[PDB]
């Protein structure tokens, strides 16, 4: 459990372009093998009917996979695959490649520096998501993830994604004929359930949530409960959840870093640039610096931001995830000073309610 | 031509909520008889098929109309309303009310104030929408406002609104009928044609443009032709233009000044700041010491910011507009500390391509 | 309890444009003391930030509010206004006047003719909606309303319409605030709750569907709960219940009659033809013997029409609702020969699952 | 130029699902080898930024890649793939699969038969799209598709497929850089102006208009000139013109066979019928005899349809396009009985103006 990791952000020009990849490996700078990871920004709507996310991986996973002579339904065993669509404003599509080699045993640095590991669970039935069963299943990955990566403590955590299903009419269907309703018919909604449920299992494995509070009843209504960590994109591409543990170890011997912070609502670039100073980034000059902002937006669920009304929750023509993903998206943009940034939308007990936390990878 | 202006910024619950101004009244603050002019953030798309910008006049004319006892259509030719739609991402829905007394005879203090004039263009054909005819007769308007206001030179001008039409398939059909073929036959697009003529009109009259290059080709077409005081904003509720030129003069007596900048483009924060810092305001605690912040916002033409390519010129459910005002709002709130701005969307000829002016009112 | 009905559809070129009634009234065709009733389609999304539908109201209101010199808030309680948003596809905006004159003494001739009659509600607390409160409220007024219109049995009845509210984040911020939990959190999908209770209320009423199974947890839950009488339709415009009932007696002496049916699918022209063929309309060219058609357009929950998927429920930009308006109301435009027709989306508990019932309107 | 060809109307349970394919050739009822052609409907918006269309051929091409042993993007120069994104209201996605063998050399049946012939394009400039060059590009391509097609006179054709490209920001930029302006500027109407042209070039090798007429300035100007045969479908995945040309000769031997029609208007069901009857199908039992229907659904452009409005060139929101292919598409499957059938949006110069051309495929 001791690794030396290289990320790399990479431009698309559309969903199924991989040539950002094909580069990458063709001019020697990273191994097919070695990648673990992607997390990508796709230009869907991020929203049900998002074909945009399964598309990419389809094309990653086929790219790897004539590299590797594998099956490209193998690769994505293999390869923790994580497409989060919606890219609305001034977000630019792209991926965030993981690529994760033994530790270059060269010499550990002096500090800690960045590991990442990953974990999937089983498959879900409709009427599990939202619900205990995808909650305490999670929390299990996570664990598994962090053990993965090598972090010792929960302290050297940074940053969990999660990637979960989400209902359509035949799961709620199919779930209806075996007697169970589902947690919404809502398909859209049943986003939010099944991000909500999967970020309150991480706040359970990272003991920021007791286990005696996570009950059914709770998921979206209990506001207070959340996890500081958590980052969840709700898909239809998939039936089970994937993780990615994110972190410090003493044992990593990666020529990046890794620090988190939490925005407390929408507009809180303030925070952002707290967390990016913090990693010693103090000009405009040093921006290129970060490799990549990984940040969670919503749309205020009391109906108000600083006290004003906002109408993101009322807008039945563009959904509210849209709105945050854009709002959020500019304030990211307006400090690091461009629109090629990670951030989801839907931060359902992730953080405060109306907040998000947000994540930072920068070089050593 | 001295006057005294006061502004008020007032929240609406929902487009057709005039409570915010009938509080106003009721508790002395402001004459009906002295309001002369009233800038709205409407919450339908801000697109063409948007009624909540004529909704909202109707119920102020109509509240209005019963202080003053006259006819609301006759309100609406003594008050310039212009009503903005598209409020998305954190832009919170309002009235910026301005109400004109005769200078405040009394003592006056040393250095300009605010001033504020208004003027309206007749009826345009379907058929001279974002042509000659809206260039030069807006021009004409934009002179007529500045003698309005009591301003003296361009030098002392910080701000022009003007409400102009758009096309529908009636007026299209109409065109047709007498043998003229339209600007465009694209709804949507005859919006930003509307709006650029119309700001070229301006750029005109304040001599940022010369007469010769304005020639009905250049409109949409000739990026470089532009006006940093222009704000323009279509309308499907009206068939002439209305204009607003706010700045400085020595006879007002204002107890409010306003400054004007340009955003280089969309995310630029920065400019605000700016603006915002020249009128002595540093700390978050000063921000209340702005009435309020009007913008110009759009997708940048070229598809990309910054070098980073953006969606919002591709995508075909939210359109461009739309993207720009939250991704705009957004940054600007990110300053001044929530969404209760006034930021237009669609920035043709208005400052730089990609980039629009703004102006911000505070207290002197 | 005996009377004289007048039905007028007239075009709107815009949700304010009162023109077509203004004729009406000045061409001596109907006395605006007489008028009731108006059931309009207005082109707002129909969803819940629709404006058009209040805007409509409003102007409606204020010009029978000149006529009559009464406050328009003061003759919105005396005539029933029901504003259906959403005008997709061939869908065109159009109000439907009705107007009640005591039984025109005179000659009457053998066999029943249309009757209407009209009833209120209390407003709903937002903990209410969509539940026993509003199912029981509902129920009351719909027995009301019949006895108003001189409804003698349920068999004379042929049409329910109500207007029923929905949840924004203020409501549901409110409901919270007195520890009260809201039937559901997503606005769009209070509409459904809103409309299926008021439905199961009507059915109530019409002993349709028993007192006992009407608990709570049945509602959007158990499709084989109906009314086939039933047409629903919320709105972000008010606080209680609206209802309209529509029959035949044998005191009325209207020129016009109804007779009623029920679509078992979205697509069910069939349906349609049949009921309007049972009226005695047989060729295209005796189509303009009818007034006006009132139809309920929902997805199918199951996700299939006739077998074959549908996307309208996974459809993250177009809400379901606007699909299915515009589908149905393709199909019948297909029959009756163009797009003018009350259709309004969000049949839950209203006919057929993935059905709605329909009244058609024709000369006698 | 003697053939056998089979069709195949297969599910897509969503844009990447291959499995009503590889079931096909697993029951060995097709041979990949065999396959010339795949017209698809894809659940994305069927406009600008629809990957939907991309994905489905990527997954395709991949499959039988595998199984005729050569790179997806060999078998796309092979076959050609047209998938028409946008299934709103009933419309169900699916692929129709056309394979074409020799003339099986069994016996030639009696009356003529089912052919079917391609052709591709080069790539086009963005300065050529919705122009000269691409008119008569696509003319060529029809000739050299019925040559291959086996179709003896204009007579014998039935329906012209043309899949064409669109304008993206970059496109219309790099045309800029060339010192050439783009027909349009705005992404959505280019999709119009690509789907014009090459209409009117298929006019042209039909001999439907005359050479001398079709000047650049006549695209999307003069409705009148039109081909009745023309399918016209734009999308973002490609850069040059496919067509695929499908009529009746006498060498071949199929087991089935095309008629074709027109529709006046978006609701026009009975023109549709009456193509059907035609062909000999008179009951609804007959109608699986129908392989599948294409159809061309646009919003009539003067903004009414058969005397009355419509919104769906003002609406936003939703596009046009989107209004009438749920529009058509409820027509049609009002008739057949199911929405698993092939609409596409926006008929300029197909068929009348606010109509368009639709064909049939039956067993003989
Ligand atoms: O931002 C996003 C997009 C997505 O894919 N699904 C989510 O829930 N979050
Ligand atoms: O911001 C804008 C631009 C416009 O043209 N008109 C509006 O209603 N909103
Ligand atoms: O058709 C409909 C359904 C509804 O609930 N209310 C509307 O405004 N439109
Ligand atoms: O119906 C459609 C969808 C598409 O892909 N592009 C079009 O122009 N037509
Ligand atoms: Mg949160
Ligand atoms: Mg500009
Ligand atoms: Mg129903
Ligand atoms: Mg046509």
């Amino acid at each position: 459990h001791m690794y030396h990791i290289d990320v790399f952000r990479i431009p698309c020009h559309s969903p199924g372009d991989t040539s950002g990849l094909e580069d990458l490996i063709e001019t020697g700078r990273v191994a097919p093998a070695d990648i673990v990871a992607v997390m990508g920004k796709t230009e869907g709507n991020g929203c049900v009917n998002d074909y945009t996310r399964e598309y990419a991986t389809a094309m990653l996973a086929a790219c790897l996979g004539r590299h590797l002579q594998l099956p490209p339904h193998e690769v994505e065993k293999r390869v923790a695959f994580v497409m989060s669509g919606g890219t609305e404003g001034v977000l630019s599509p792209h991926h965030t490649v993981f690529a994760r080699r033994p530790a270059i045993d060269a010499h550990r640095p002096a500090g800690k520096r960045l590991t990442l590991g990953i974990a999937f669970t089983r498959d879900f039935l409709p009427e599990e998501i939202g619900r205990h069963a995808q909650i305490t299943e999670t929390a299990g990955a996570v664990k598994r993830a962090m053990r993965d990566a090598g972090i010792a403590s929960i302290d050297d955590l940074h940053f969990v994604q999660v990637k979960c299903p989400l209902l359509t009419p035949a799961k709620i269907a199919s779930a209806r004929s075996r007697g169970c309703a589902p947690v919404t018919t809502d398909t859209y909604e049943s986003m939010g359930y099944s991000r909500g449920a999967s970020a309150l299992g991480i706040a359970l494995a990272t003991e920021e949530v007791p286990s005696s509070m996570l009950v059914d009843e709770s998921v979206l209504n209990d506001w207070s409960l959340s996890s500081s960590l958590a980052s969840a994109s709700a898909g239809i591409e998939l039936e089970h959840n994937v993780v990615i543990a994110i972190g410090m170890s003493e044992q990593a011997t990666s020529e990046l870093v890794i620090a988190h912070g939490v925005m407390s609502d929408a507009i809180d670039a303030a925070s952002v640039r707290r967390t990016i100073e913090s990693l010693g980034i103090r000009s405009d000059d040093e921006m290129d610096r970060i490799v990549n902002v990984f940040a969670k937006a919503e749309a205020s669920p009391d109906g108000v931001v600083r006290g004003m009304r906002h109408t993101m929750l009322s807008d039945s023509d563009i959904n509210s995830t849209r709105h945050a993903r854009a709002v959020t998206g500019a304030a990211i943009a307006s400090v690091v000073g461009h629109g090629m940034v990670y951030v989801s939308g839907g931060a359902e007990h992730q953080g405060p309610a109306g907040g998000g936390p947000f994540a930072v990878i920068a070089r050593a």
